[PDB]
């Protein structure tokens, strides 16, 4: 079908129900996240990269996300009784503002101690997604719980809003827009 992870769609198509469909076509493992990031920024995103602290994805992250488009991505845990979740970062270079957008997800194995988290941030230059982004976004830069919609300014005239669902098979919906536009 036209639902497929590791692809680009018109940004206006992105909703939670679309991401739930995506979840259903990902591998049938018990920790996974259907990620959708809508580029309403007015700027081209390119050189997509990924970093996994744990887990993997079966489809590669698209190279670019033009203005007006959303990217779909499907991180999931390693298969089996391995007591692991899926935790990582995707990043895009935004050349017209000289910044890198990074997006973090964390879907833990052990909900007896942990919970879902997500975050997004701009960094300067063209930074390949890496562990230092994960640590900043998860431990230092005030990530969001799976408790509804949230909005935060990014600088460079941009902001983001988004929402993550709370269980081990999760959706993560994020929209990146100009500061003057309304998401909340």
């Amino acid at each position: 079908a036209r639902i497929a992870a590791g692809t680009i769609i018109a940004g206006a198509e992105l909703t939670i129900g679309l991401l739930q469909n995506l979840l259903d076509v990902l591998a049938n493992v018990n920790r996974k996240c259907a990620v959708g990031v809508d580029n309403e920024s007015g700027f081209r995103w390119q050189e997509g990269s990924t970093y996994f602290f744990s887990g993997t994805a079966d489809e590669n992250l698209p190279y670019s996300v033009s203005d007006g488009y959303a990217v779909l991505y499907g991180p999931r845990k390693t298969n089996g009784p391995v007591a692991t979740g899926v935790v990582g970062v995707l990043a895009y270079y935004i050349p017209s503002i000289g910044k890198t957008l990074a997006v973090m997800w964390s879907v833990p194995f052990d909900y007896n101690f942990y919970q879902n988290w997500w975050n997004a941030k701009l960094y300067s230059g063209n930074q390949d997604a890496d562990y230092d982004h994960y640590v900043d976004l998860y431990y230092d830069a005030n990530p969001f719980k799976a408790n509804g919609w949230h909005e935060r300014s990014l600088g460079s005239g941009l902001k983001f809003c988004g929402s993550m669902s709370s269980s081990g098979q999760a959706t993560l919906e994020i929209h990146v827009l100009k500061e003057s536009e309304t998401c909340m």
